[PDB]
């Protein structure tokens, strides 16, 4: 029983986007600040040079045109809820590495009892500009061990420059479960990161190493 699942995951990600920014902000000097779901940014800290957290919440139909150009990836038209977290942060200094996460969760409604369908999709990422395999062997182990708490088949799956993790469509346990292995993922995220930030946050640079990485990853 509990909450419905939808319910649960909307908190869940909510609570992260707090536990994120927060995290984050531990090791800054500057403070993230706030359809159209809710996005919190940071701009020009001292650690972090920009940088988001949103969490975006979306109910409504679907028409048969959308749902047409949209199901190769998925096991009149169709109503369905979604919501999910998605961050990106971009370190001042090209020691340290950007990373990307994203969680979400999608159902189908439409006279609801509980299903038509649902799944779970995400994961998380560096991308380096200059490359310490140590930090993507750390990254890697954490969200292996959190992948592991569940199934040890999983992480070999979801794996994959550093990469990282990403499953999508993913309906294949109990959702009680898969919400479980999402808030294990991410708990991966902040001892991971922010413990490779504050190893490589405070080495030394020139001006034309870090426009040079600008230059090789863009923008």
């Amino acid at each position: 029983r509990n909450l419905p699942i939808r319910q649960q995951m909307e908190a869940l990600i909510r609570r992260k986007q707090a536990e994120i920014t927060q995290g984050l902000e531990s090791i800054d000097t500057v403070k993230f600040h706030a359809g159209g779901g809710t996005s919190m940014v940071i701009q020009d800290g001292t650690t972090f040079e920009k940088g988001g957290v949103n969490v975006s919440v979306v109910y409504g139909q679907l028409s048969p045109a959308a749902v047409s150009a949209m199901k190769a990836d998925h096991k009149d038209g169709v109503k369905f809820f979604a919501c999910g977290l998605s961050m990106v942060i971009h370190p001042v200094n090209p020691h340290a590495p950007t990373t990307h996460l994203n969680y979400r969760y999608f159902e189908t409604w439409n006279q609801d009892g509980t299903p038509q369908t649902w799944w779970f999709g995400g994961g998380a990422d560096l991308t380096p500009s200059y490359l310490y395999e140590e930090d993507g062997q750390l990254f890697h182990q954490l969200h292996k061990d959190a992948l592991d708490k569940h199934d040890t088949a999983l992480y070999p799956r979801f794996k994959k420059g550093i990469g990282g993790i990403f499953f999508d469509d993913y309906d294949e346990r109990d959702p009680q479960e898969i919400l479980k292995m999402v808030e294990d993922c991410f708990d991966a995220f902040l001892p991971s990161y922010l413990t490779i930030v504050k190893r490589r946050k405070d080495m030394p640079y020139t001006k034309e190493e870090q426009q040079w990485q600008a230059i090789r990853r863009g923008r």
